[PDB]
RNA sequence: GGUCAAGAUGGUAAGGGCCCACGGUGGAUGCCUCGGCACCCGAGCCGAUGAAGGACGUGGCUACCUGCGAUAAGCCAGGGG
């Protein structure tokens, strides 16, 4: 989702904040899943993690730019 | 053909001995390497932006060899293909 790279570019303080937070929760959802759907899940897990990771890469970039 | 006195030699293995055949355990080993070792050139500083060096982690499903460490089979940007 290079596109997601984009949204990223887009948001800022409280934004990225709750974005990555909620998303994170999402992956939690996954954690839960650890014994249900599973099969097509796989990716929600790996990628989702990579995604939120990005989320952080950004926050860093932005507020870093700041202070 | 039968009886007796005499003499001389024969095969008969439980196992074993030399030989031949055919196995088994044992790895010599001929060769063969992502491994050393030797010389020469290249190279020569790491650390509190808490390093060298490790403890416990993560890989959907992993004790372990791996790479990261809590953003953890990795996110970012540019160089390469």
């Amino acid at each position: 989702m290079r596109k997601q790279l984009e949204e990223a570019r887009k948001l800022s303080p409280v934004e990225l904040e709750k974005l990555v937070r909620e998303k994170k929760r999402e992956l939690m959802e996954l954690r839960f899943q650890a014994s249900i759907g599973q099969l097509s899940q796989n990716h929600k897990i790996r990628d989702l993690k990579r995604q939120i990771a990005r989320l952080l890469t950004v926050l860093n970039e932005k507020r870093r730019q700041n202070a």
